């Protein structure tokens, strides 16, 4: 029978015992369609920041609060790595919007290589250069490996 009460607009979410702020995203994510990363949680009032790993209930929360909800706009960049064939990372800026032959583009020249050498795959699956980014479910500081051809 625990609830949050959720305010971006206003909705409830069921509050288990020991819940964590990752469990709370997902149900959010459930009600709204936005990505964890693209929310931000804060405590009603005193405004205090959520944070992972301990359970809202000793992060002065209980049943029937409140806590704000931020959204970050989807046009917003983000951050991801790269990782080369000798397992060396670099940081990229992207946009989802963005097709992965541009992200292609970024990679060539930081890694000094030309794009048709070689291809990027995420999680094990193969980027298509026509498709836009946002069509894999790319995440602040997730990886994407080159593949050399």
């Amino acid at each position: 029978g625990g609830y949050l009460k959720v305010k971006m607009n206003e909705f409830q979410v069921p509050m288990r015992d020991s819940m964590l702020l990752s469990e709370l995203k997902q149900l959010i994510t459930q009600k709204i369609q936005v990505p964890a990363f693209r929310q931000r949680l804060l405590v009603q009032g005193s405004n205090e920041v959520l944070q992972d790993g301990v359970p809202l209930a000793h992060q002065g929360l209980r049943s029937g609060s409140e806590v704000v909800l931020v959204v970050q706009s989807c046009d917003r960049p983000l951050s991801i790595l790269v990782r080369n064939d000798r397992g060396n990372n670099r940081a990229y800026e992207v946009q989802l919007t963005q097709k992965v032959a541009r992200l292609k583009e970024q990679v060539a020249e930081r890694e000094s290589t030309n794009v048709d050498q070689f291809w990027l795959s995420f999680q094990g699956q193969p980027l298509d250069d026509e498709k836009q980014l946002g069509e894999y479910d790319l995440t602040p500081h997730c990886t994407v490996q080159m593949n050399l051809r």
